């Protein structure tokens, strides 16, 4: 990885030291890029749950966005998020949708993980990884079958992700030390996207109105934290029309 300070490092050390596991996956990868392409010929609304520990149950939360989301993502960091590679493999094996491991991926074995947990993509981050360990663990996934999900902040992440043949970027446009997600350079990154690359915003808290705004920004797909664990119902009213 890059050199970093602060808690970043520390995760990225922790990372680092992250033992595999030695489970055997137990069913196929359902493509979460490819079922958004689907989502978006049918204009369906495409919305990917972000599941983070810490407060709800990580089962409970999965079933309940099974019939509505295009996916999940489920942070398995252990220190700072409570996440855990146990409670991803137990929500891939109980729903049927993708499921996309969030974590701070900085080796191969990260995505060996992965793919034995029945995750079907995996979150690469460019500021903390060298443009050519980003293209190796990109081309790694791909060959797992797994387009992966590159998270950029700021344009010279996009320029590297682009460079480097990213095809599902996810725009973040926060920082990490403190977690705020500017959402003004987070529309002007999103305009910066070719039409051909999936693109999925951020998004931690949501008012109705910005979801359509970023629709005719062009975006594939939305991520939506905070606002889901704290009311998952509001999900509803992303995905289909209303019969009250």
């Amino acid at each position: 990885p890059r050199y970093l300070k602060g808690w970043l490092e520390d995760v990225v050390q922790l990372s680092l030291r992250r033992p595999s596991v030695h489970a055997s996956r137990q069913r196929p990868i359902i493509s979460l890029n490819e079922r958004i392409l689907e989502f978006n010929k049918r204009n369906i609304t495409a919305i990917i749950a972000y599941y983070l520990r810490k407060e709800r149950d990580p089962i409970e939360y999965a079933k309940y966005m099974e019939p509505y989301a295009v996916g999940l993502s489920i942070k398995t960091e252990e220190k700072y998020f409570d996440g855990s590679y146990e409670m991803l493999r137990k929500i891939a094996s109980s729903v049927s949708i993708p499921i996309l491991m969030n974590d701070l991926i900085v080796k191969e074995s990260q995505i060996d993980d992965a793919y034995n947990l029945g995750a079907d993509t995996v979150l690469l981050i460019v500021e903390i990884l060298t443009e050519r360990e980003l293209e190796s663990l990109l081309e790694y996934a791909r060959g797992y079958g797994m387009e992966p999900l590159i998270l950029i902040n700021d344009e010279n992440d996009l320029d590297i992700a682009l460079r480097i043949g990213a095809r599902f970027i996810t725009i973040y446009s926060m920082n990490f030390e403190t977690g705020e997600i500017n959402k003004e350079n987070q529309r002007k990154l999103i305009s910066m996207i070719p039409s051909n690359v999936v693109k999925v915003p951020l998004l931690d808290f949501f008012e109705p109105n910005e979801i359509e705004e970023l629709r005719k920004l062009g975006v594939n797909a939305f991520m939506i934290s905070s606002s889901l664990m704290r009311n998952p119902e509001k999900i509803k009213e992303l995905i289909e029309g209303s019969l009250e």
